[PDB]
């Protein structure tokens, strides 16, 4: 079995109105697909979380290494492409664009040894898990404090158990949202935040002292990813648990975090972080410490089916009859091609997604959702 | 004054027959150039180290948020262009595209000024530097050995002080590759060896104890860049000056190599580590503990200028009169557009480089060699 | 270009009363400003915190490296000054004379290019900067309570969105002072309280316990700057955010600082800690960890007008829509000589200064009255 | 008892040609003496060490703390003037200056109390020390092998035990400089080295590695006195033992440095590092880890007997029969107001010197030679 | 001078019942002064801290090394005796017998320079000290709850501005003393507690936590002596500030506390430490971090005389206007030679104890007390 072509699918959407988060602001939805053909036929699709078009020239620059290569060999390939772009890469683009990479083999091997990717992980502890909705983005002209109390009453009325909203504008206005969705969601559904790195130490402190009361269940990206004794400031100066890992990169990378303390919760994301290949070593790591791994998810139906099989295989932290299972970070924001890109939807019925359980990622690509959605050449 | 364009220019030439380091087999010269102009005419240059097609596609998702912008104020727009890729970003191919910006932005403020970067920067210390020379590849059918002694011989009679030669294969040949070169060169031509991160611990740590008594200055890369523990332990055990820097980024990683005591040289490339704005962060906290720095320079005459700039302005750690004063990094292997991109080269003479105090760069780029030697379209 | 002459003026006003921190007691307000003149014709101005006749020798005793050389060259010239005086230098009067310097040659540098001083140091992140006000000393039979309250009502009628006030001086009176000050300028203007190192570390620890309900944005020089432990045992032990900065120096002593974990703000003086050049390495090395900047501002125009470009150029850690910005500290205790030495007042407007965009400073000096106020022969 | 005077003189004698260290150059012998006078009409003396014209002008500034106030209680007045002037103070010259005022007032109180400074200090362990002698410096067209060869030999046969030699220039030159004097000094007379801060840490390491076959007992600033890794590092990288402190200042910086483990010896100087109320202090901590103290010395013959009282009175560390005891450092070079200013001599007879035992520093000053070498007005 | 004679007086008194802490019971007071005559006849006094029969057989061991020296040269034979009895010494008892003598020898030289102590140590900053009282013990069939709550009563009455009663029993009963106590001596009195190391860490946490309500300035030897890093704990695990330093000796020991961070206060007997000369090097440790030194106070009238010079000298930290200074821990329990031993009592006067100004330690002996309460022989 060898790797004939590797081709990237670029997609994208307009949408009616910028969305801003603390971290960037976008007017499209912009997102990359990988896909892999093998000389039996066996076609296999991965994702590359980040800027769409830098990931797939970084795609098209491993492709030398990877045309030929047996498919099944995903640890031998990983180890020589990760070691081919690592004098320029480390971390950032060229994990990402590894990343899709290694999903796509790993759909090729499942679908090769008639077995989905969770089982050759080693296994499934769960056939579905609970999601959590985000929230929506801040838009101009929209008061963030009535449209997030709206939109998370509007998650809870769907039946997600728990949702996280966007903070890291300024502690005071964010209080205020957070307030408002407390009162909106009613006192039992989880709530989250998520700065997107857009505070000081010093607010990102204030915030959590003053929001700790509203009951929130993590405080994501607090402040910016490369401070990592900043985000262990964080996690010792207020009392709400810390969330990082959307933002790092690599065994090395997440090792660097893990040893700072940074984080009560690790959130590698499947197209960011290495793949099922490195995601694996990273939850290792993880249990050295006893750190709780909570996949971050974002991007199309791609993504979220690969994340789905490595929550399949996620190991207890600890082992104990009903333990602290991993939950689904979903999206709900406006994107017609998330969905479409599949043939069969992945969605949550009741806050609940299932995962499936057919050979590789379980999925089938629409390919005229691709033509449908291609990103316009520049 | 407002930038309007900013371009990207490939470069390649196909070589008789690959070159190998331990750390990479290429068969092809391929560079990439950045060129910005400004709405007065003004046009700036610079260059992006590493997988040149990547780093186009990294410079193209920075243009949108260079357009409009005033090109003087590098500080400004170095930070908001860092925080717009960091998320997928921080190391590699998000630093080397923002690196080549960055120098063609400083090229810019040079011009606009009438003052070259030197001088921006804050001074000439010195207006030329010595060279030193690096050796020949690893090539199909030919020995190591007396092929490096010959080179080395033949750099020794082209007046350069000192030469680099690469090794990381193995260390029985490659100390009788050092063994050779020092009996080529004499007893007082200055000798340095770069494993390009080929070696085990164990290797590197027997390869520096059995070839100190050759001579070395220092020992470049023994390890890979993610392993600072394996730096540290490569300088605590074998007696050779341990360098490293030009797989390393930005003042965060090259803070992460320092705090660990990985090097005795830090060696920042400016079309990699950040350009001329992040490299002055750089040179900062290798003051903290007296770490001396010596560029890496690997590319075409842009990135020969940039480096050239750079060096005339760095200050001696510690001042004193005739102080340890950087050397330029000279690569003499083939590459028949790495002089023929400027108007006049900028060629060691006995060894010797003059440092240009024109406006910027102090350099003007020759754009029938951009014509004469574009890669390919794929 | 070459420097011609170095010369320093001493300025002096006799207070009605002595004015007391706990610091310090004074009678006079005694200030001095360096001048740089050069063959071309062009002058620079610069000033220097702390005690004047003794800046004024120092200055006098650095002359001799600078006269003849090129004042655009102020990495070359700072590292050759700093070094020539290190010996018995390092820390104190070897930096804030040197900063003086520093800043006249950036003025010199400015008019040269035809460059405000904040576009040089790498742009302008704002036109403007909200100001705090800070409050009286205590004097003879004055009651310090009553006092503050009424002076920062008064502060806060005049548009300020902030003040801070003296204490140090015995946790009970000091805790009547911020109380009585709270209730004098209702609940939305900010506060922050300066101890002038008056404190033992079970004071300052007890005085920020039992104030934290004032809701004090900060606790400047709770105790005495080379107990770095004692700072960090301050920051550990009470709730307010702490504050240091105007008594450290240089990249060392700010770097010794920051690795103690010492505060949560730094306040480097731009008449203090080694001028522009050194200041842009402090900030650099604050990005380590995410320590905010504030600067400290203290004494004539000259002193304003530095830390107003230097407030311009200043870079959001982190960068986001609506940053953390810097906020000037504004002196309003009597000081006939602070205004006058400028031909155009740098004032604040309902509490907001603007900051100059000409050549260098962006200021002229009025030489009466350098006159008018000159300190008294001895 | 009270002190009614405070008043300074400087001294200064031009060379025949500029002497160079590594670390300054020089064309003139200048320094500054303290003189206190009291009420009942007792004068004591001191001398500060560094920039002369700089230091009379602290002292002045610190004249107003000490007017009206008991010379008698020296760790009050030490205290108090430290706190006064610490803000802009710390390290450098608000202690050099300092530590005249110190032995002035030590002086005051030994003739006060009729005893010896040794006898205040705690007891004399020893009537006499050995001196060692200090090389010349560099002068234009001076060989230094040859100079220092011969200049070393004409030490030798006046009966010095021990000689310590000026290198820091460049490795190569100083190992001839080296093994050059040690051919002629014969292998028994004790050699040391200080390069006066002129290495990097590479080239010290070096240099150490190269020299300590010919006998070395210390090595003094290595490296530049604000890197205390880098003496740390030069420590352990080579065999000889460090030496440093003339360049440190008080408790806190030398508790830096011995924290740092940065010296094999500490050398605080009487008149820079605080007098005899902060050297006590410094020798105290030298004792927690058992760290050489041998004190600098360089100036005039006030400094030459104020550092004899402290050596009278050092403590041996350990105790034992015939113990490690104190050297004096004895400077050679041409200097016609070292003696001068005293009206006995303070001179080495066969090596040794004899340590004053009247009352106070045990000297009588030659106001006549305060006069014949006064320092010319700007 | 030469010292020619060196005696002990053993001193006791019986009990009405026997007094108990949580660290020991007894049914006497028992103590130990010693007396140095010298060959001119001058004699000094001092006591030694604890067991009183084997504190004078060990300074009569040490007299051996004390006969025939000069008592003036106090550093010399410090130094000489620690050494002489190190081996099998170190802590403990070969310290506080080296104490004693170490008072004795400082009373000569005070009476031979005709200076006060406080004088020779560096100056008066202080005439007198408010004194705290301390408590009663635990006696068979008393109530401790009451017991103290009249007894603090009777104290406040007296004067006394502050108390400090004895815990360390078990907490329940131990809050309900302190309770009763702050309920019997109003809100302003100060209230300190000790436990004696009665405590285990989980007990002295408890106690701490549940007591600061009660308003308690420190918490005494909350553990054993050995386990500083049961202090650590104590003091970041309750708000209560930590002291001790009554149980530790010499440099060495109070050192290796204050590097584990065991105090918030540390409290060397002058008695117990190593003395005079011991207690100043002490002193300087503190400093380094910014501990506040409070003398622990227990014995006759010598060691209040002792106590009362140091507190005379000891140096604010920080200088500030109206410092922190020492209180005097005062005893009040029954012994009837604790002011028989002097002429002259050193008393509280209203809560304030005037320390005396005469030669040495300024108090004439009662020889006739020495007789009247002189310990039967065994
Ligand atoms: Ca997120
Ligand atoms: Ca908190
Ligand atoms: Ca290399
Ligand atoms: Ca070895
Ligand atoms: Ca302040
Ligand atoms: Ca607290
Ligand atoms: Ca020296
Ligand atoms: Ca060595
Ligand atoms: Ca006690
Ligand atoms: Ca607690
Ligand atoms: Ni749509
Ligand atoms: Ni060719
Ligand atoms: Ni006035
Ligand atoms: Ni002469
Ligand atoms: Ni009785």
């Amino acid at each position: 079995m060898k790797i004939t072509a590797v081709r990237t699918h670029l997609l994208e959407h307009r949408l009616d109105t910028p969305f801003e988060s603390a971290s960037m602001r976008f007017d499209r939805r912009a997102h990359v697909l990988v896909e892999i053909e093998c000389d039996d036929g066996t076609v296999g699709w991965g994702e590359c979380l980040g800027p769409a078009r830098p990931n797939a020239a970084v795609v098209q620059a491993y492709s030398g290494w990877l045309i030929g290569q047996d498919p099944r060999q995903t640890e031998k390939i990983w180890a020589v492409l990760y070691n081919a772009l690592r004098d320029q890469g480390q971390r950032g683009l060229s994990l990402t664009a590894l990343s899709g990479i290694d999903i796509a083999l790993w759909d090729i091997k499942g679908k090769h040894y008639g077995a989905s990717i969770s089982m050759l992980l080693g296994g499934r502890w769960r056939e579905s898990v609970r999601a959590y909705a985000t929230g929506s983005f801040k838009r101009d002209n929209v008061d963030r404090v009535s449209d997030n109390a709206s939109e998370m009453a509007e998650r809870r009325a769907e039946g997600f158990h728990a949702c996280k909203i966007k903070i890291g504008f300024g502690v005071e206005e964010d209080l205020r949202v957070i307030a408002a969705v407390r009162e909106a969601i009613g006192p039992d559904m989880r709530l989250m935040i998520d700065a997107n790195h857009g505070y000081t130490v010093t607010e990102a402190i204030t915030l959590g002292d003053r929001a700790a009361g509203f009951g929130i269940d993590w405080f994501e990206e607090p402040v910016v990813p490369e401070q990592l004794d900043a985000y262990a400031r964080v996690r010792a100066g207020q009392p709400i648990p810390v969330a990082g890992g959307e933002t790092w990169h690599g065994r090395y990378g997440m090792w660097q975090a893990l040893s700072a303390g940074a984080v009560d919760i690790l959130q590698p994301d499947l197209c960011g972080c290495g793949g099922f290949s490195e995601i694996q070593k990273i939850a290792t790591l993880a249990t050295l410490h006893g750190v709780r791994i909570v996949p971050h998810v974002w991007g199309t139906g791609v993504q979220i089916a690969a994340a789905l099989q490595f929550m399949a295989a996620m190991t207890p932290d600890p082992v104990r009859v009903n333990p602290i299972e991993p939950i689904m970070e979903f999206d709900r924001t406006h994107n017609p091609f998330r969905q479409a890109v599949l043939r069969e939807p992945l969605e949550a019925v009741n806050g609940v997604v299932t995962i499936p359980d057919g050979p590789g990622l379980g999925i089938e690509i629409n390919r005229d959702a691709l033509t449908e959605f291609r990103m316009p050449d520049p």
